[PDB]
């Protein structure tokens, strides 16, 4: 039966993962989380998006392609951090160390790059010449690959060791000075080194920031990822007080200010959607939430984060046409975006562990596990979170802390 009373002591601090999938009585949990990992990591062009990299014939690296119909293939920091966190957790070294070479190779902007905001961030945006060889389209950061790419890294430190090809903690370390140094403002983590007092409210992952704070040596910098871990909590808590009810309607939004209230409209150059949107990258805020009710506790706060989120979507859902809820609301009005798709279905699984509603879990749940494993044109962003989520969700979401 599904826990509906989450603890307030998180796995981090007990050891005690739960495994939703079992709470719900699934069965071959194990089997399909690995099936999982092995067809979007197995040479199939089905739902693969794992792909080699070579140059005149000689193997160089992996990346995770950013399969894109109407723009042209793409390759992506997101992708390609989630894709080690994914390896990491299954003990998938090859996987990973094939990964992060592409992503320190390619990837990463130089250390002495003309732009003193620019050095040693990580591109967000690679794609394939005609001739087939990799170059940065935009040498912008998207910030959480770096958040990630730091976690990933300092797990494969903690399982691995760092006597191999790469010393994962020492590029970790690296990677945690360049999100303190190029990546934040006053502690709260950047949309952009170019703008100030704005934030991605799905950037905000707390528990990494508290395991951030546990592998580092030294007590400023121990201290310094702990109240990064509390202002972002801080931030998602005000937020979510802000998307509370009108006009918002319970969802949270692409853009936010530091203060948590939503951006309105559009605000710079080159801005994909309106800010007050709740869309794509939207989708993973209470999926975060999940994570870190699970890993480092459940407070009132995530439980009505999380229900009030999914309260919504459930109500959006009997006022559409089509029986489903969208991907894209804005002020809690359907944008005519399409119905959702795996990787929404897969952020809205992770969401109740932090949900105090068995209903909601039970329906939630099931129309996540009913799914196949995404294919076809769309399957970069919903089969990188569908595979995130199948770790959550089965207890292999883990934080290998370091020994020190």
């Amino acid at each position: 039966a599904f826990n509906n009373n989450p603890s307030s002591v998180g796995a981090y601090s007990s050891g005690t993962y739960r495994n939703l999938a079992q709470e719900m009585g699934k069965t071959n949990i194990q089997q399909k989380v690995n099936s999982t990992f092995d067809n979007m990591f197995g040479y199939n062009n089905t739902q693969q998006l794992y792909y080699p990299y070579t140059e005149n014939g000689v193997y160089k690296a992996h990346y995770i392609k950013a399969i894109n119909p109407d723009e042209g293939d793409d390759i992506r920091t997101q992708g390609q951090s989630w894709g080690m966190t994914a390896a990491v957790m299954l003990n998938k070294q090859e996987e990973f160390d094939n990964l992060w070479r592409f992503a320190k190779a390619y990837q990463k902007n130089p250390d002495n790059h003309p732009d003193a905001k620019k050095q040693g961030v990580y591109a967000w945006k690679l794609k394939l010449n005609q001739n087939g060889f990799v170059y940065k389209v935009d040498e912008g950061p998207a910030p959480d690959g770096e958040e990630y790419f730091a976690f990933a890294l300092l797990n494969a430190s903690a399982r691995w060791g760092n006597s191999g090809e790469f010393n994962y903690y020492n590029d970790a370390i690296t990677m945690l000075n360049t999100i303190k140094n190029k990546l934040m403002e006053n502690q709260i983590i950047r949309f952009s080194p170019y703008i100030d007092n704005l934030t991605d409210p799905s950037y905000h992952i707390p528990a990494f920031y508290d395991y951030f704070a546990n592998n580092v040596t030294n007590q400023a910098d121990k201290n310094y990822w702990r109240q990064v871990a509390t202002k972002s909590r801080t931030l998602l808590k005000n937020h979510f007080t802000k998307v509370s009810g009108s006009p918002h309607w319970n969802l949270p939004t692409f853009l936010s200010r530091l203060d948590g209230s939503p951006v309105i409209g559009y605000i710079f150059n080159g801005q994909a959607n309106p800010g007050q949107w709740y869309e794509f990258d939207a989708w993973r805020v209470i999926m975060n939430v999940g994570l870190d009710a699970h890993l480092m506790g459940a407070q009132a706060w995530h439980k009505s984060a999380v229900n009030k989120a999914l309260g919504f979507l459930s109500y959006a859902k009997t006022n559409n046409s089509k029986n489903c809820y969208e991907q894209v609301y804005s002020y809690g009005g359907a944008q005519n975006r399409g119905c959702a798709g795996e990787g929404q279905k897969a952020a809205n699984a992770v969401a109740l562990l932090a949900s105090t509603n068995a209903g909601q879990a039970n329906e939630f749940f099931n129309e996540f596990w009913s799914l196949s494993q995404p294919t076809g044109d769309y399957r970069y962003y919903n089969g990188s979170l569908y595979m995130l989520a199948m770790l959550h969700v089965s207890g292999n979401f883990k934080f290998y802390n370091n020994t020190f």
